[PDB]
């Protein structure tokens, strides 16, 4: 098997390193007269904050009643601890008023690639989680339940093996003819369907399909589905994505789909997560996850 | 039909006000040696920013391989602009370093609601917009130009009316039976499907419904599906979600599945979005939407 590197959640040693070197700087200022200096640049900081909240008056007021239909406003409008910086300017100038609108017009407050990658993935609203709870209450969550009944009646036409891999392609390459994939993944039959009158559409149609694979083993087998839709949402252009943000994207989606389906109650051991880059071979993959549960 | 209050996208005039206020504040210092000055705290800010990008090396570096693969992760850890930060601090001390770490310690840089959420709607990174691109090339870029086709065969079993529909209910309701939504609207028969071997599954089937709506006249019609995953992204609770950015998220996803059919080209009239709020009803909206047209 390929070496997965999926990369880990964040840990948070950054504010560690910032103590240390904070508490060694301290030592050195040690080998009382000093800290009201302190204060003379601390609140020098705490009114630009509160002066990005003035500007941040600006706009929010064209948007009164279409987002906040006052008080929703400004209690939206600067950080929620706003009385720290007051209690810090009253105790005690234009130059500093100029010097952060100076800043706050060229806007040198630009967060770098790191910054936003961290809030990105820390907040559960980017794309790929909210995909991923797509995926899995739309589809798994209806159909495996499901499963084991179509295969015993398909069974009266090995239970190790009852399962369905989802193969998830961290790359580019899918494919929707697996018999054009390799030599080896043959097409032999499809499962009985499910029916569900889901969102209006009456009696909308699930189905499935089974791959014997030999040398002499069957299993069910298919794509994770909405992995094509980025492959679709950097090639046509027309959203801001790029391939390296691809693959990105890719491993965070594996990553989440593996955290839902690990603390989820329904799917039992019913799902099978097969995951792999480009290093024939796939048929080798699928054997060796094939053999490793029994 | 009720109002539609969506939000329109930022404009960014709060650069500008930032620019009137500085203007204004300069008069003010109106009515050469203070310039320097500006130097003695200007770079006491660009100093601070470095020291970010110091501590973003102290958690990119167990991040090596695993998202990255040394030059790439400098590359990304500080704002691209860096040398402009070194070039004022040489133009000219432990007291700025150290209240810039006694800052970057406590973490009082906690951006607020309204800048997370130009940041959030600004990129096309969130849910709603990565949703609206799987809901536009999943479904409505194949099933669409095979709609008057099914049509015509169902019309050998009106021609403006021909079109699907899609309810976005701007809200919470969500139903799989319209004809428990009002008497009115009744269930009459179904499209021909439609057949694509897609992602694996070979046969994957797409379905439609006919809707008769009288008082007289009969239409396509269902609703759109994902939205439906959002009411369970936050009743179930296991993603941070809350009710207020679910309405939110429900009118970003409106807005922009009205901007992707905007600049569509294969979708040529057969859309038609019906987006209400709940102020029966939605039969006296849906005859208005069809009255319309007419
Ligand atoms: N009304 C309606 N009738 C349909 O047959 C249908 N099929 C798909 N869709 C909607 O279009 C989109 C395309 O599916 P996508 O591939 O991007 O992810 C889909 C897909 O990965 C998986 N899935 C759903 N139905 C099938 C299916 N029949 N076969 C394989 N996978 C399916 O579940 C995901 C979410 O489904 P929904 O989020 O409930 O609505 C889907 C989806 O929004 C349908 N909508």
């Amino acid at each position: 098997p390929a070496r997965l590197l999926i990369p880990e959640p964040r840990a948070g040693r950054a504010r560690h390193a910032a103590c240390v070197l904070l508490a060694v700087c301290f030592v050195v200022l040690f080998l009382a007269p000093i800290i009201r200096s302190v204060c003379t640049q601390l609140a020098a900081l705490q009114l630009g904050v509160l002066l990005k909240g003035c500007c941040c008056l600006a706009e929010e007021i064209f948007h009164l009643h279409s987002r906040h239909h006052l008080w929703q406003v400004l209690c939206s409008c600067f950080p929620p601890r706003w009385y720290l910086a007051l209690l810090l300017v009253g105790g005690s100038l234009t130059l500093s008023c100029l010097c952060q609108l100076l800043v706050l017009a060229l806007g040198l407050q630009k967060l770098s690639a790191v910054e936003v990658s961290e809030l990105t993935e820390s907040s559960k609203k980017n794309v790929a989680h909210g995909l991923a709870w797509s995926y899995y209450i739309g589809y798994l969550k209806v159909v495996l339940p499901r499963l084991k009944e179509c295969m015993e009646e398909l069974s009266r036409t090995h239970r190790d093996t009852w399962k369905l891999h989802i193969l998830v392609p961290l790359g580019c390459d899918i494919w929707d003819d697996l018999e054009k994939a390799d030599s080896n993944i043959q097409y032999l039959a499809d499962l009985p369907e499910t029916i569900l009158t889901r969102a209006g559409i009456k009696r909308r149609v699930y189905k499935h399909s089974l791959y014997v694979i030999r040398d002499l083993r069957p299993c069910v087998l298919e794509f994770a589905s909405p992995l094509q839709t980025l492959c679709a949402m950097s090639q046509d252009d027309c959203a801001a994505f790029s391939r390296e943000q691809r693959l990105e994207q890719a491993r965070l989606f594996y990553r989440s789909l593996r955290d839902i389906l690990g603390s989820s109650k329904e799917c039992a051991g019913l799902y099978r997560l097969i995951a792999y880059e480009e290093p024939h071979f796939l048929s080798g993959l699928i054997l060796w996850h094939l053999q490793q549960q029994q």
